[PDB]
This record gives C-alpha cells, structure tokens and sequence, in this order.
C-alpha cells in the first residue's frame, strides 16, 4: 500500500490525515519547494499541485516538520484548514496523525495563526543551533495561536509539525497550525 504510492512517486514520504479535515492525503518531498506546488502527485503539471514536506526537512533528525498545502477554497488540499480559525472547531479538533514506514505517529494542534507570506518564510525553521533557541521557537509559536490549547505542557524536548497554506483575509496571507508529538 504504502509501497504502492512509493512506486507511483519515489518522493512519497508519509500519509497526514487531520483530525476535524478531509485532509488524509500523501505527502511528498520535493528538490526544492516550488516543484509540487504546480504540479500533481504524477508529476504531471496541475493548478492544485500535491502536499509536499519542506525540501530541506530531514525527517529522522528535525524538531519540526513543515508540510505545505493549496487553498483554493474548493474543499481541497489544505482548504479546510481554515477551520481552525474557528475557536468552537479549534476546541473540538486536536489531532494530526502521520504514517511512515509502518509507523503511526500523532501530534496534538496547540497553535492557530495567520500571517504574511514573507514575514513567514523568513521566521520558520527546521533546524535549531541548540536548545534554548529550540525553546524560544517554541514558546513564540504558541504565544501566537489565535486560542490556547489546555494543559499542552510545551518544551524543548517535544517534536513538532507546522502546515502552511494560503489565507484569504489579506493579501499573501498564510495560515499556520502548529502540533506537537503525542503519547
């Protein structure tokens, strides 16, 4: 099965599903982080492109994995993410679950936010220097949500998963979940 995907598409990384989302979609790694924005999981060009985790992402080593993703207000790829803005839909949907190599893993969404295309790109990170930076990261993407996920207890030796998409309340806006690893 996941074999299967792997063989379709080599760049094939893991399954996401979202807890809340029809989102439940392969994920693939592309060179760099335009291939898979314009073009489908066959390679082929399309509008809608494929969910792809950051290029530069090492996913045995990284604190955190960013995974991007469409929204054209369709009901596809990341479009539903735009529930999270939502307190009540926030409140009742806390899940993200990845599947790799036969390995289930879930992370619980403690972060909601929006924010500049630019501003973004310059401010996440995969890669952190040592700990305290680590920390600051960390404490900066949760003093950010939009609302506060109860008794989350965030530090610097958890793991996390950030997803990106487009916003539609200003221009080149961005929206941002921010989930830490669980159990």
């Amino acid at each position: 099965s996941e074999k299967n995907l792997k063989n379709i598409n080599p760049d094939y990384r893991f399954w996401i599903k979202v807890e809340g989302t029809n989102i439940d979609f392969p994920v693939v790694q592309g060179k760099d982080n335009d291939f898979y924005l314009h073009h489908n999981f066959n390679k082929e060009k399309s509008f809608s492109g494929s969910i792809f985790v950051d290029s530069e992402n090492n996913l045995n080593d990284d604190s955190n994995i960013v995974v991007y993703g469409h929204n054209m207000r369709n009901d596809t790829m990341f479009a539903q993410i735009k529930h999270f803005k939502n307190e009540n839909f926030f409140n009742a949907n806390k899940y993200v679950t990845l599947y790799r190599e036969g390995k289930k893993s879930t992370f619980e969404i403690f972060s909601v936010y929006q924010e500049n295309a630019k501003d973004l790109e310059s401010e996440i990170k995969t890669k952190f220097s040592n700990k305290e930076d680590y920390e600051k990261y960390l404490k900066e993407q949760e003093s950010k949500s939009l609302f506060k996920r109860d008794g989350i207890d965030l530090n610097s030796n958890d793991r996390i998963l950030t997803l990106i998409t487009c916003g539609y309340d200003f221009v080149n806006a961005r929206i941002v979940v921010v989930a830490k690893e669980i159990d």
